[PDB]
Order: structure tokens, then sequence, then C-alpha cells
């Protein structure tokens, strides 16, 4: 039950991963087998819910890819569901300030450290009581790593990598540069030196950088300078353009 | 990606329409072909969340009537992923004052006239960006209709009207009775008198009015007051009653 | 777990039923309570297979009206899954012959009256082994009507009259007016003809005769002649005409 | 429609439950069939959602056991969707403060006594208009039970238990266990004390005792001490338990 | 409610398709807007049957792409609900012969033509009978397009291409280069040379040739040789392709 | 993608299982991991067909309990899709002679061993041709159980086990002790001979005996008779037994 994802970011080891839209566990897995180091399940529009969730980290779990699921907000309840079903990694939007962070955090840990609930019944986290000494075992484990997505969280990053809990700290370029004032302009040159900036911040603070980037060359960059979960393209960014050429190879006939 | 609903209410033309309370996507389109400008996609037992509405969507597509999503409440998540989906008129629920109204709006609109995400993945709504200059036009294509189901409500009307980006103002008569001590007795002469100038109220303010009402000759008179979208009936009360009529002609024999 | 609607139908008690086109266990639910005696469970898009057969018979358990389920074809394998999810009157498409009849019935009856298996593991059927004696009791409470649609089964109906088991024989009056050269018109007297004589014929026999008809008057008249289970409309088509007659008022 | 539920606590008669996790309404009914007075809809990874709800309540419906939803939290919508399912009876968790308690209470209630709307369509919960005067009766067939689950919910129960409308009042010892400093170790002295004294304490104040405890000594322990809502087992842990005892006793060859 | 795919083929106007091993209505709208002439239903894995071929549908219908859908066999009752959620276009698996061929078209057409049934409820195929004169325009606008997939249908082709009302013939290189000893190399030039002279004969007979093939250069020399409905791709080698390489990069 | 149960079986390593009636992903996984060898997937009520079976196998893939998969029957299309799924192991039902044994198990074999497609699209099957040199290699993994379920397929037997192919055979008692006379009641000395014949005889053949059975001393009987894969218990038995015992303690 070791986060084999949060033990190579406290090793600096670089991860790169595909951001999952699509909600498919035939998809999921079909992915999982292509040769990324994390799969990003951020679905916004998943039928069956935590439910989808649980068949997505299944078709994933015997590959070597591993998961990351972001739940839609910061919201207490669905970091508990999706924990109970299994999730040891969490990307939480709009972290805005180091309280919503510790929240976040608090979340994801059991009494003391935090306020997760042991709950009711048997749940797939602790494979239903057979993983021993989970209770023990499971705070250590969680990985965190929080989305910021605007000026303001920007300017609170300094108290935001204080925390203790946060492991990472995922840029978001579309969303910053839109609060910036550039929506659809992220290459505008303010808004590339307000990430650079921000990639080495958090790296020097010791902590995992996280970014979501489709150019290559960009993402390699963003590597160099020391980013260390880096999503490199979005799956149905992926077949919308390799539809779209292959159409246009033939033309319409 | 013109709104056409929103075009209609801005230049007074009057919409029937008709409340889904079932979430299928058969029975979405077998309603969507029957003739009515608008439906309102309100299920409160839908099964796929926002997956049930895009195949809503989906059905209505290629039918003159437009769809309209009531969100469960005036949430910016549930909303965000409404418009990325591809929603484009909204009817938010309980609506109490001004504040509240701003909300809805600055959640529907990018930066910075809002606070809509542009987001990561490609989205329905900007047809996976196939839509040229999406973030440029869209702001100007939503459409808030705000809900107003209490006494609150109605006396926050006049600065409710005042804000920007408020189309237009639905009132619930079951509701609104309800709050104001009649439950069931929405034909209570003080309740209508409420509904009847609030109707007005709203159209002199240059607003939409809306309202359903199932009774026809009530709604004949709501469309005369000026109220520009009236649902005029509901999918389940329509099989209910046409049901219990069919088998009362017969008896159980 | 006596089948009402087959001993209904055995004491000459007229059941009047809604056709369900729509697959949702809601919608069947809401019309479980209208008032029928029956409902049938026939829709041709359903999501989810036996599961979604489960969910309707669920929705409609407590209510008085009976349900009839109508599989796709007079497939053993499909009969033998509705009748482990618990259906116990079985409304059996194209049956042509009395050796189809009689094959629709063996699939619903245990050995040695029939072919159905009783299977490995405990079935809603038998309320998961909760119902005494289900095993020895189940054959009886099956109901199986089969449905004649073509000129060939109605030559052949008096054979099909005379296969023990079969209790009722549903006539489509659309799908027979079609074969019999007027699709789309069963109000031509020789259709007319055709489904009227064979309403008491198949009363004459001892059996129940079923149709759907949507027409009130002649579902009257059927039911004059001795008809026992009429189907009086469809789901989809109440939604679909009460919709559009609403939005013409206001057009 | 009377809460037949309700009324037994009211009457005093224990009710012998069982905690539900799967979401299977096959399942369900499989179980409703099996003797409990009672049975808890609390699934951690459903589907659809209120749809889920609904399969179940229709699957539990002809049966004598009683169904009583969890929400996942205190949240005013979800438990307005649950009530027009027609759901009756209520576990609402993590109440803290007799505020909470009060809220839960009035969101259960039609005006004046409470917030719940009437709504524009028909709901299951009335039977679609078929329940003569159900606006009427309603209000007094609600059941509203509240979960008790940390040191200052307790700290809070004479409170609690001086709202009018908590017709229980649950208490989960594992999560309180955590609470007050030994996670997994509920049967340590001063947990059980606390347990035991709660117990006494709600019956004593004429509302109703209920827990969750799957060690069938202890459970009658707290029969006898007044509780009346005892869920005795979790569906998912008689299947894990079973299973694995079952291949035990073979081991794999 | 003119079958535009069927004109386009009588019209000689070839249409490149895309195949859909996925089931999402989401997938298909996103490969619906990505400027195919068709797209091809044909997914292994559907979670609700019909029902997920009635939300593919909704999603291409406002597109230019046209439907095509694939039944798992030349099984009639799949054929008559596949009609009547609104399929025109049907791939045809396994025809091996011209009776098979005959039986494929007579289950799309309406008596006395075929045998499909005309139905008890509203089917989505009339539009709920919003379709004026449907009854009577459908057999005109259903198109029927018969898979050869093994050296006995390349041998009955000739009898095949007989059959009036089979509009198409397709065939999958895949198997058929496997019944002919080549499992996995269509390449081989046996292979090539019994696809291609077939290509040929198909389009000589007035009927439209068809094909997978996701080698451009292949798809182009079949264009040439006059085939008529080419697939060029599937949409998840298209999904797996473009992440593998996309990883590699990174590697 | 070496068949661990099938060389199990080969091996003469007796194989401990349980049947699933259930269809939930959530539950095929919490027994997943209960500790047995093989669980047997026959849901006679699943909701999204493949898709149910997809989930499943990708909730048991990571454990060490191997799955087989029960098709409602002996139907080549049925097996192909589930084939393609990823589905390596079938215990194929109502197999009732040496013909049935042997279509079931060329329905599993590519050419020319076989009849099974190599299909248009990748599959989960060779992990979207991850898998190296799958089309060589796919044949030689396949595992095919038939079940025998009535007198006749009893006295077919001898010529059953003459079938090359065919690895297992599975003896259902209940079925059988219906169609000798005694539905309901397997224990009968008669049904009790017939089903330990059987496996001494199958065990004989150099093939594995299969064997639902619930009882712990049955089961330990037939393991010493030379039984090799043996389910002995069934998810739903489980969860209604203990429910109800656990309820009735407390009344």
């Amino acid at each position: 039950m070791e986060n084999s994802f949060k033990a190579a970011l406290k090793a600096g080891r670089p991860q790169i991963g595909l951001w999952l839209g699509l909600s498919s566990s035939y998809s999921a897995e079909l992915l999982a087998g292509a040769g990324f180091d994390w799969l990003l399940i951020a679905g916004e529009h998943a039928p069956n819910n935590v439910q989808t969730v649980l068949t997505q980290l299944q078709a994933i779990a015997p590959y070597p890819s591993q998961p990351v699921v972001r739940p839609s907000w910061n919201d207490p309840v669905q970091i508990k569901q999706l924990l109970d079903v299994g999730t040891q990694t969490l990307l939480v939007p709009m972290v805005q300030n180091a309280d919503e962070a510790r929240e976040a955090v608090r979340a994801t840990r059991y009494p003391p450290a935090g306020i997760r609930g042991v709950g009711s019944a048997l749940a797939r986290a602790s494979r239903w009581n057979r993983i021993p000494d989970y209770l023990q075992k499971a705070n250590d484990q969680m990985c965190v790593l929080v989305q910021i997505e605007t000026r303001e969280a920007m300017k609170n990053l300094p108290q935001i990598l204080d925390v203790e809990g946060v492991d990472g700290v995922f840029i978001g370029p579309a969303d910053l540069s839109a609060d910036m004032g550039y929506a659809g302009n992220p290459q505008h040159p303010e808004v590339q030196a307000a990430i650079e900036q921000a990639i080495v911040q958090i790296r020097e603070s010791g902590k995992a950088p996280g970014i979501l980037i489709a150019n290559e060359q960009l993402a390699k960059r963003y590597l160099e300078l020391g980013a260390l979960f880096v999503a490199v393209g979005v799956d149905t960014t992926l077949l919308a353009r390799a539809a779209e050429a292959l159409a246009a190879r033939f033309g319409a006939q």
C-alpha cells in the first residue's frame, strides 16, 4: 500500500502523465498500458460518480502507471469518499491560500493528524481490512497536490508551500493566464515568466511542481526547471487531433 | 453558437416550454419534437449526473426546441460543469438577493467579466475548439435566468432586476404560495396578485419573466401580462394524468 | 406466489392493460399506480437487459397491477433468465405454429413437464429459496401468452389452441394487417374480420384472447366479443400525444 | 404513508437493522427479505445517485423491513431530493450541535414548520399526488435521526436532544473512538463508558438511541441499555467474512 | 428522411469513414465533428445495447457525418430493434452466401417486400409518427451493406452481387487473410489480389465496395480501384497509438 | 499471457472457486481478495453485458484468483465478444454431445484451428497489440470447460471426452438431478452415483472434472475422487444465509 507516486516525487524522479477527460474504464485501461508514469482522473461528465472512479482505479491497478484523482473542489465529503474507494493521490482544485491547503491535507489524515473519518463499513482503501495495520499506515501514504489557478493563489504560494502535507503544487497555465488578463494566451511572456518562477520557487522549497502542458518543447523546459509531475497531453485532445488529421488526409469525398 | 433562446427573450417573443422531470434522453427527444419552444432539464432523480445532461442536450440538439438546464442550486462547480458540457441557458434556483444573482452571473462568464474557468481539457461547449473564437464569443451567449421562490426573494426583486447579466426571473407559484402561507393553494387571491405584479414588474424592467403554470387559461393570462418564458406542463404530469384518465375509461375489470 | 393475472384470465375476468415502451423503473412505478390491471414490459431500447426487467418488476411489485414481460423472441435462454429474475407471465412473440407454442410452454416448466433449468445459484424467482416448496409450486403459476402476428399463425390457430399450457393468445393488429396487405391500416374490414373471428375462436377453446388497441370503441368491441387481456394504450403514445396537444394549444 | 419505523421508535419497540454499503437494488431486495426491521442505505460508491436510492426504495417497498437513508452530509439539497424520491427516515451525518440538528429537521418540513420546497413537478413522495392530503400529512411522518461522531457532538448532546423533531441520535463507535484518541480501539473502557452513558442519556430524554455494532454480545448490551435502532452488521462485512471463511476451509489448492 | 449515405454511394461519391470501437456518445460526438463522411457504430463492449446505439445516433444526428451500425450478426431481431431505434444503414456481418444476403435485405423491409414488423408502439424510426407516410417511404431509404469475411463468401460473391437490395459489399481484410492462411498478414500478395479483384467486381455490378484499411497508401489504392465506403482508421487505434507516441517522446 | 488456471488443471492441482451471481465489479474485487483460486462470472441479471464482464475482469486482474466466464449458451458470437474483451477460460453451458463440444472449442481458436475472427479493431485480449505475437500465442492459452447438465450429455460423455481442446467437464448437480427425476434433491444415491462415476471417468481421460457443490463434505468427497475445479459456494448464497442467520440471532 506504499504510494509509489508520492515516493517518486519525494525522490525527485520526474513523472510524465496524461490527463483523462473521458470517464470510460475501457479507455482508462487502454491508456494505462501506453507507458505513462501517472494518469489524472479528471473527467467533467462522469456518469457514475465515485463508482466511475472505482472502475478507473480497478482498470489502472495492475499497470505501472499511478492514478491521481482530481475532486471537483476542495470538498471534505468528496475527499472522504475518494479516499475510501482507494485514492491515495489527490489533485485538489482552486486552493487559494494556506488555510485551504491545510484543510485539504487534514481531510486526508485520520485523527489526531486530521479529520478523516474511520467510518462504519469496510472500504476498498483498506482492501476490506486485509491490509495489516491500515489505520496506522494510511496517513503517511496520502499524497496531496494543490492546484493554483489564480493571481491570488500565486500571491499566497510561499505560505501554501509552508503547509505540512502539501507534497506538490500544480499550475494550470490556462486558468492562470485568464486570471492575469490573457485568456487563451498562456504563451504571453509575462505569463510564462510567472509560471517559470513559480516552478522554480516550488522546487526550491523542497516540494514537487506540476503542470499541464501539451506543447512538447515547453514541457521539456518545465522538466529542466525542476517540474516533477508533468501532464503532457489530454486523452480527448489526442483523439480529436488524430481523428481530424486523418479525415483531412482524405478530405470529405 | 448563438443562443436563440436568449435572442428570443431579448426580442420579446414569448417561448412556450415543458418542464422535464424524467431524465431519459429517449423521452427528451420524443418531447423535443412535440413543438415546444424550450424544454427545461430539471430531473430530480437523474442517474448519470452531467452525463445525463449531455445525452439530453444531444437528443434535443437537432430540434427547434431550445434546452434550459436547472442546476440543483447556485453552485459554482455545478455551473462550471454544465457550461462545459454545452449548456448556454441556466435556470438558477433559490436566488434570494442581488448578491446571489450577481454570483450566478459571474459563474457563467470568463475573466475579467466573471470567474468561469477556461479549464485544462477541451470541452463540448467549444465543440472541442472547433467553434472559432469561442473564448471571445462565449460570455455574450450565456443566458442566466434566476428563480425566485420566497417572500424574501420577492422583497429583493427590484435589486435582483438591477443585476447586469440577469436576463430573466422565473416565479415558481407552488413554492412562493407555500412561503406566503398558502401551501398547495397558489390560486388564493393574495398569491395571484403577488405573482401578477412581479410579472409586470419584471417586464417593465426590460427583463424576461418566466413561470410554470399547468392551467391553460392561467398560462394565457401570464402571457398577456408579458411573461416571456412560460412552461405550460411537466412531462411526468402529462403521462400520469393521461394514463389515469385512460384506465378510468375502462375501470379495473 | 399465486399468479393473480393468470387466475383472473382463468376466471374470465377481463384485464385492462398498458404497454410499456419506456424502460425506466420510475415511469414503470408512476404507471403501476394509475389503475391498470396489468402492464406489459415490452421496451425495445432497454439499457440494462434483464437488470432493467428486475427494476421494473421491483417498481411494480407492491401495486395491484400485474406485470407481463415480452421477451424479444421465443428464445429459451432469454425465457430462462426472465423466469429466474421473477417473471411469471410471458408474452412470447412470433409464435407461428403449435410446435413453437409447445416450445414456449416447455421452456417455462421444470422437468419432467419442461426443460426449465433449476440452475446453480439462488434466484429472485424463489425469493432466494424463501418461498416454501417453490420447485413444486412454480410450474402451475407460469402463464404463457403466445403472440399471433401473421397469416401463417392465424392458419395454425386451431392447432395452437390445442397446446396445453397456452393460457392466452394475443393478436397484434398492426403486424397482422401488414402481413395481410394493409400495412398501416388495420381498420380494413378484412383485417377486423380476421381479428374478431380469432377472438371468438380463442375464447371458445377456453383460452384468453388478448390484443393491443388504442381505439376505445374497438377496445370495447373486442371486450364484448370475449377478449380477456386488452392493452388499451402505450406509455410513449400517451406522452407524445399529450405533449403535442399541449404545445398546439399555445400555437 | 404512515412511517412505521418512526412509530416503532416512538412506542419503544427496538428495531434491528443492517447497514448497506453495496448500492445494488438486487442485493437490497435479497437483504430486505432476510428478516431485519430496517435497512440503512449508506453506500459510498453509488453509481446513479438519487436514482440508486429510488431503485433500492422500490426493491424494499413490499417487504416488512423499513428503509432509512443516510445522505452524505447535512445538505439541504440532498435532503430535499431524497425526500422527493420518497425517503421518510433520514440518518444525517456529522451533526455537531443543536443548530445543525434544527437545520436538518427544518429541511424535512414544509413551511411554516420548515423550509422543504413544495417544488414544481409531481414527486414519488406523494405518489404523484395520489396520497390524499399529502402536503398536510407529510411533516408528521418525517423521521430525523442525527449522527454524533465527535467529542464536540457528545459535548453538545443535551442541547441536540432538546431539538424538536430530532427523533433519534445515532452513535458511531469507530469515529467517536478515533476522535477520543483510540482509533481502531472502540473497546477501550473510556470509549465504551462514553457510549453507554450517551445511550442512557438519549433514552432518558424520551428519544431513540441508535448505534452500529457488529459484535453480537455488545449489541445485546446496548439493546438492554435502551438503544432502539441498532444496526447489527454491514452487508459487505457479511459477504467478505463468509467468503474468506469458506476459502480457508479448503485452502488454496 | 432521405438516407444521404445511401444516395452518395448510388451517385458514386466515395465516403471516408471511421470505425468506432468505443461506445461512448461523448466520443461519438467528438468524432462526428472531425470531418468524416460516415462513422461505423461497431463496439464490442457496449454497455446499454440498443440504448447505447440510441445515444450514439442522437450524438451524431446534427452533424454531416452519417451513421452506419454493425449488428453483431445477421440476427432479424437485432436488425428489427436497430431499425426501430432509427438506424437506416446496416453493415451485416458474416454474410456467406446469397441466401443470407437476401435474409438481411428482407429483414429491413416492410411486407410484402420483406419481414420487418410494423410493431405495436411508436418508434424513433418514424419520429413517433411525425414523418408523414413513413411506412410507405421507409423501405427505399434502407441501405444494406454485407460483410464478406471468408473464402466461402468470396466464392459466392457473384451470387451475392445479384441480390436486389444489397447496396454495398464490405471486405474485412484481417478476417479474410486469416481464412486464407495468413492470419495477421493481409499484406501478402494473394490476399491483396483477392481484395482488389473483389473491389473491381463489386463496382462492376453497380454496387458499392467497402473496406476498412488503416494504411493510407492502400486506402488510396482501393479508392482508385473504385471503392466507395472506406473506413480509414479506428477510434481506439488512433487513441492508443497517439498516447503511446506521446509517452515515448518523454522516455 | 499464460493462462495459469489452465496450467494448474493440466498439472493436476485442484482449484477451489466461488460462483458469482452478482454482477458488481465492487463485489467481484471484494471476493477476488478472499482467497479463492478462481471465480466464476455467471450472473443472470447483468446490466452492461460484455461491459459488465470487462469491469469484473479489470477488478480481478491484479489478484491471484483467476476468472472464468460462463456465456449464457454455446453462442459463437457471445464467445467471440468474451474472448475479445480478454476472457481466456470459458464454461460453456448445455453441451450435450461431442459436436457441440467441438463447436465450442473451434469458436475459441483462430484459423485454421478454429473459426475465431481476428476482427477489425484492436481488442483488450491482445492488450491492444501490446502482447507480442498475440495471434500466434492465443490459441494455446484458451481453456474450454463444457458443462454437462442432462442424462443425454452424460450418455455422450465418452465422446465429449475424446474432443481435443476440451480441457474440463463441469457437472451441474441441480440440473442433472432434475433431468434424472429428482428435482431439488441431488442427494439421491442415483444422482450421486452418476456424478461420482463421471468424475472418475473425466479424470481418467486426462481432463479436469469440475462441479459446484456448497456442501463441504461432498466437496471434499469429489476432490478425493479427482475433481480439479470445484466451486464451493455462490456469492449470493453466502450473503443471504449470513444475513438471515444474523437477523435470527436478534429475533
